[PDB]
């Protein structure tokens, strides 16, 4: 394990459903305070044992996390964490922002340059997406 | 190695562009015919040593992957994988749908039930994904 995934995270299973084809687990961070939610597929939740109490890492790969001050925004995805843009490099086509989460950890996003123009260093935002935009690994 | 994505891939970097925030690489699959693109941050490329030669895991979790029988929206996808519907199990929301791939291996994709309403098994299909859906992982 080394994955290009820029944000890896530990976390804990403490809750799973039973859906037959995709099912959804709550992960609790390192910070014992932030809340995630993971979709799998069925499968994988056996296979994995993704049950109360397992311990795992989130894979999030930069590309996405989105990033907005609009509260309906946030509220509306399945994941969002606050914090304040530590930095940014503009590119090309891309932009790679970085968040400070109260966790002491770097969030990293990576935001499509015509959409990052109004984006700078200092500002709050929410970084935001999809339960299923993560994967989940075993140590 | 144990992630949740279900298809898991080995196979070879075959070259690495060197964009300043976002790059590409190339990887040719353990089928030694099957060429993926691949977008990474730049970090991630130096940091993992994503260069000519290097062997890796392509991670792709299951809802990254589309399935269409439409060829204008393959062909829009950075990602193109034909194949053959072996199997699909519909669920009330999401569906499994699982493709044989030439070289025999399945690919798994979790498709919206309403995106798998005119699928059915033995049907010619394509699976399609972007670059910046995959994740690379070292071994
Ligand atoms: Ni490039």
């Amino acid at each position: 394990m080394q994955t290009s995934a820029r944000n890896q995270w530990f976390g804990t299973i403490t809750a799973r459903d039973h859906d037959d084809v995709q099912q959804h687990v709550d992960v609790l961070l390192a910070d014992g305070k932030t809340r995630l939610k993971v979709a799998i597929t069925a499968q994988s939740g056996a296979r994995l044992g993704l049950d109360e109490g397992k311990e795992v890492l989130i894979l999030l790969k930069a590309p996405w996390v989105g990033i907005t001050q609009d509260e309906a925004v946030a509220q509306n995805a399945d994941n969002q964490l606050p914090g304040i843009i530590s930095h940014i490099e503009r590119g090309a086509e891309q932009c790679e922002v970085l968040m400070a989460l109260p966790d002491g950890q770097t969030l990293c996003a990576t935001v499509p340059v015509n959409e990052a123009t109004s984006l700078q260093q200092g500002q709050n935002v929410t970084a935001y997406f999809n339960a299923d935009s993560v994967i989940i690994a075993t140590l």
